[PDB]
């Protein structure tokens, strides 16, 4: 039991008709050549071979030497009595003794002749492998083929035979005379490429006589594939080829023969995910002193910059300034702080979020609409949504998330895309009307065409720099680093632009000087829950339940979502999972902080991804060939506190804020809303609407479901979706989150009731 | 020597529990299955097959009954002598007769159950091929599988077992007991892969006995690779199969074993394009009462009347309105109608070119710097042209286009589009130096960004526009109509939107009303050859024949180059080539109408290359997962005249094309220099150097050469071009042909002597 390295030497003259021996292959996984006329080893690729190769093989291997279990150190000793069992076996006359021997003992040459090359490679090869050598030549001094095979007793690093120091167990001799139609190079192909697969090198470790060796060859040829002598192209590999080879090695196999979870006891969850997390306190604090750590604090930083002024401009500008910048700023700094000190999920990033922005909308409209304050109410709300996060902890009712499918994901991330486009073209169609394109803040001429130019080119730059992180310039490493960076370099080239322009009037922020609110006028600190000016009406402090119930549903989704996917088992998580802990947080200080007139905050799905995926580092020990895997996830609670701590830092420099106008932010805005429609698998479904059957791919739900039936699944979620959407331009927008909790079962009943179990396991796989 | 049709009926059952035979997979040249639970082909793909199928059919063949040259032409009467011949060869007891034939005489059920499917399936079989039927299946009352093979006398068309009405010739039945360790479906796929290929199914015509079968089989199996039982991915397939296969049967078939010639007489190419082209004249004009033309009519009058207006833009702004839009129509028109009346290849579309418009303007700049008559010195220019055109004619020099590689052709185009979006960003910054944007036809106030917008705006619509002509999207015969007509629909957008705004002052085109000159009071319509204002200098009229070799230079250039590229192999034209005579009439008519101030024209390469495409069919009896092929080209000569007459007729619409601002065609312009940057290998290896090695293609020009050899190359191109780039800058840019036709003696003396051989092959591939 262990693991095998191959490489292929072969007899070729170098360059003054010298015999030398020169590597030509190596076999890790895959197969690499070495290119003859330009000596750099190619790209990894399958090893295909013929197959009369391999019936020439098995017709020399009858006759050939076999030596097991031999006690040698050295090249000179195993030539020596690999060219004695030779001579006994009656393959080679006592003639050719001399010759044979000086045949063997040769010079090893190797493309790359510890220096780096030897470095690099131990990393890709196995910690503890053993190693083969095959050696393959045409000999003119000699009547027919010989072959020898040899087992050494103990591993033995020999002196040059193979470009790095592994140790090697198995020889492979071929020598034979250049006649007989035979090709010695694809002999020595199809035994390194024999060698190099478990079963074979597994058989031949226990092997005993000569015959043995056949069993494993025969059972080598009833495992594989035959492909006929005939192709053209190369989107004909694509299909079965790979799942024919699959189909028929589970058939081999075949014939060959929690964190959710209802204790009972009230406040279960809460103990459990407090006894699971708080025993490794310390390390959390100590795994945080490394460069990667300090080098992602920076671009979450900006991450998390970015959309909160974005977000804080958009309610300035539509709050009335009741709630700005300073105000949002405020909340993400001190909800931030708490839950990384506290929290059982420290890699989650608390910010802002789309339906809270609609759902404030709607409530703003509710409350201007029947003449009640704004700010009196969210506390009695902020109270109910306390009350409300206590009892469900207290009754363990976090496993409805497994009750939440892609059917309603996917609806719910549409609709939020939309709602930002909407938002982005709103604005600039009320920017043009605003300052009308007459001729020679009310009229200015050159206002509305270069708030267009701002807009059209901060997201033109954003656009081309996403891009360009996937692409394949640059090493790989400066690639990551500049890709990482496109926001941030679009905003500064921006406003730059815009700076270099001394004449034209256009809108700027609205963040002010010091700690101060930004209608200092209208509202102070404090929001007492009786009525600023006037008395709060008594039927309202009781009525402020239904509010209070949505605004917990949107907030539930989101952060439970969240910790969803976060907490999958393809990203090494170890230390825990917070399912009961983090949203009993969030909750409490989501209500707590209304009191003091700021917003609610969530989880943060997209940036919380961001965050765990600038921690992990990937395992270098893969062989070529091979995807990348993830060695393991820097936990800690550090960085998170460190990003809360500097974008509170950021009202002293209110002053640079200023100069930032409204048009590049929403052209972020919309780039935001744009890319975000990316990965979910309902937008390509609506792809697939417009194009013929014959170009549909591969995918898992379009071969196991007709077209029809698939296009009116389409159709129901579309119409789900107009329905979601006619409500939220109504006067009672205050239901999308009942739509939402409607959409859950009507699914489950009716969509159970019309389609087959079959049909929901592909179009609606978990 | 014929053609093989092979369809794969099994044994199955149906929802009833009645068996049937039921069709599984069809090949006609490659594999195509039947999805089970969809009821519907998949797509086509190389018939991967398992090694084990292939010993145990091998293994059945050796005991089995052969039916040859059988004389029957009934289903019934061939099963039972099949069953007769059955029961005398000690396979199956007396006992089973009656149950055999039972099984045999059933009904055969397809998926596409005449008909539009029926016939599109008769046109991608081959014109008169024969069927093959292989019937497996699993009975459940035999002791041991039985397998028989017949060869029909006369070819029978059998009466419902084929979907397709094709006479049917071999027939192979293969029944035995369920669970006898073979797979009865895979043994199917075996022999139908088998019988699907030239060597095996002509080799089965000529057999006596079961020995040839075997020899067949044997002589199939060493001429496949074998995968070994290992993979991760797809890109590892593209490398080893496609390239090993080709070179496995090159080495096996290996072991197995003009327009341009110097004549001597004076005019002879000219006496030969006239008598190979002149006779099929009346077919020239018989061919066009076709549909395919008036679309592509429509299509290359589109094609063709932007660039002459955009060029005429350039030049009037350029050359003070003595040649603009008018003239460049009219040059056109007459030019065009000539041609394609007495030229010998009607498919060239003759137009202006950038090279031109830079010869042009260095010209006048050469004219005012000394106090010259722009248009005089033209005059004279096109008298020496037409002598120089006579001489090299009479000298047959036209085989000088075979010096000419890519080296030189690649650094022309990229001259190109630099010129062009030079042009383009020069005049931008042009424009808002005239209107600044300073605060409340020259300062306006918001002029300068409106211009930006529409000139962005057009070049984003035109990009995008010709991006989904290239997707996946609609019908595919829609979606060619539709993105044909890009350039129009980005044009006529954007002035319809120029045309809703009313407020706001844009520059426009300058047609003037009626057949008149654009400037009428400088010039009439005939140039006096003698000075119109002042004697012209006697040394000028002869010192005129510098500049008249340059501009001779860049003509032959382009119209050989074009000409060139159309008359290629690939493309099945077969009435001819016009080498020697098309240069004649297109330099003579270009000298000509240079006394009339009209501007000279060329071959317009990109254009004629469209020309001729729109005007190709396509063979649509093609077998399914095989590239088109070219059936032939429609060559003729009305589509070319139309389009001339349709050209020269837009001056009664002038009014029109003064509703079009300059920012439209401006947007074009760069939309046509960034688009021509592909297909040239310069810019491909110019993006390697910013490429790690181990990204780089498999193209031919990188596995055959180191990278630093290749890098070398690629930075002698750069240099050359930096160097003419730097001469146009100076005002001595009138000389730029002779630099650039220096390159020539470069390739051929001084890069022969740094590169070897071989690399100055797959670098510089002809
Ligand atoms: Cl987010
Ligand atoms: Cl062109």
């Amino acid at each position: 039991p262990h693991e095998v390295f191959v490489e292929l030497n072969e007899l070729l003259l170098d360059k003054n008709q010298e015999p030398q021996w020169r590597e030509t292959a190596r076999w890790i996984k895959f197969e690499e050549d070495v290119e003859e006329e330009t000596e750099r080893w190619g790209k990894p690729h399958v090893a295909s071979l013929s197959f009369r190769s391999l019936l020439e093989l098995r017709r020399t291997l009858a006759h050939g030497a076999v030596l097991l279990d031999l006690d040698q150190q050295t090249l000179p000793g195993v030539a020596h009595q690999v060219v004695e069992q030779m001579v006994i076996s009656d393959q080679i006359k006592a003639e050719d003794r001399a010759n044979v021997l000086r045949a063997l003992l040769l010079k090893h040459s190797h493309p790359s002749d510890k220096s780096k090359h030897e470095l690099k490679l131990l990393e890709k090869i196995p910690e503890n492998a053993e190693a083969t050598v095959v050696l393959v030549g045409c000999v003119e001094f000699l009547s027919r083929p010989t072959m020898a095979f040899v087992r050494l007793r103990e591993a033995v690093e020999l002196d040059a035979v193979l470009e790095v120091p592994v140790p090697v167990r198995f020889l492979f001799l071929l020598l034979g005379p250049s006649s007989a139609n035979m090709d010695y190079h694809e002999i020595g192909r199809s035994i390194s490429t024999l060698m190099s697969d478990k079963q074979f090198h597994e058989a031949a470790y226990l092997a005993d006589e000569r015959e043995d060796l056949l069993t494993a060859i025969n059972a080598f040829l009833d495992c594989s594939v035959v492909l006929p002598p005939s192709e053209v192209q190369g989107e004909e590999l694509l299909r079965s080829v790979a799942h024919f080879q699959r189909q028929m090695l589970k058939k081999r196999e075949e014939q060959g023969r929690d964190p959710l979870r209802r204790t009972g006891r009230p406040f279960g969850g809460l103990i459990r995910d407090v006894r699971r997390r708080y025993p490794h306190y310390l390390s959390d604090f100590r795994d945080a002193l490394d460069p990667q750590c300090l080098a992602a604090v920076i671009f979450i930083y900006f991450a998390a910059l970015s959309p909160a002024i974005t977000f804080g401009g958009l309610l300035g500008e539509k709050t009335q300034d009741l709630i700005g910048v300073s105000e949002l700023i405020m909340s993400t700094a001190l909800q931030g702080v708490v839950f990384c000190l506290l929290g059982a999920q420290p890699l989650l990033v608390i910010g802002f979020s789309g339906p809270l922005l609609v759902f404030e909308e709607a409530f703003f409209s509710f409350c201007s609409s029947n003449h009640l304050e704004y700010l009196v109410g969210r506390v009695w709300i902020g109270f109910w949504l306390v009350f409300l996060a206590l009892l469900m902890v207290a009754l363990e009712g976090s496993f409805l998330v497994r009750f939440v499918s892609r059917f309603t994901q996917e609806i719910f991330a549409f609709l939020i895309s939309l709602i930002f486009i909407y938002e982005t073209f709103y604005k600039l169609v009320k920017i043009f009307q605003e300052h009308p394109l007459h001729g020679c803040p009310r009229g200015q001429p050159n206002t509305a065409l270069l708030s267009l130019v701002l807009m059209a080119g901060t997201f033109f730059i954003a656009f081309f720099l996403r891009k360009f992180k996937n692409s394949r310039f640059f090493p790989g490493r400066i690639r990551r680093v500049i890709g990482d960076f496109g926001v941030p370099i679009a905003i500064l080239i921006m406003v730059l632009v815009d700076y270099s322009i001394e004449d034209t009037y256009t809108q700027k922020l609205s963040v002010p000087s010091g700690f101060s609110v930004t209608a200092p006028e209208k509202r102070g600190w404090v929001i007492n829950p009786l009525g600023e000016k006037s008395p709060f009406p008594v039927w309202m402090m009781v009525a402020s339940l239904l509010p209070a119930i949505l605004v917990f549903i949107l907030i539930f989704m989101e952060t439970q979502i969240t910790t969803l996917i976060i907490s999958k088992k393809e990203r090494m998580l170890q230390k825990g999972s917070g399912f009961h802990l983090d949203l009993l947080l969030i909750v409490a200080m989501g209500g707590i902080c209304a009191l003091f007139g700021l917003p609610w905050l969530a989880a943060a799905t997209v940036r919380s991804v961001t965050h765990a995926n600038a921690l992990t580092v990937m395992s270098k020990a893969v062989a070529p060939g091979d995807k990348p895997k993830i060695q393991e996830v820097k936990e800690q609670r550090v960085t998170g506190l460190l990003v809360a701590l500097l974008v509170g830092l950021s009202i002293v420099i209110g002053d640079l804020l200023r100069q930032i106008p409204l048009a590049v932010l929403f052209g972020i805005f919309l780039y935001m809303g744009v890319t975000s429609l990316n990965g979910i698998q309902f937008y390509e479904r609506l792809h697939l609407l417009l194009m013929p059957p014959k170009h549909h791919p591969d995918v898992t739900y379009v071969k196991k479901v007709r077209t029809l039936r698939m296009h009116l699944f389409t159709a129901l979620q579309l119409l789900c979706l107009a329905l979601l959407w006619a409500v939220m331009s109504t006067a009672a927008s205050l239901a999308f989150p009942f739509i939402l909790i409607l959409t859950v079962p009507l699914r489950m009943v009716v969509l159970t009731r019309i389609f087959t179990d079959r049909e929901m396991k592909c179009l609606d796989a978990n």
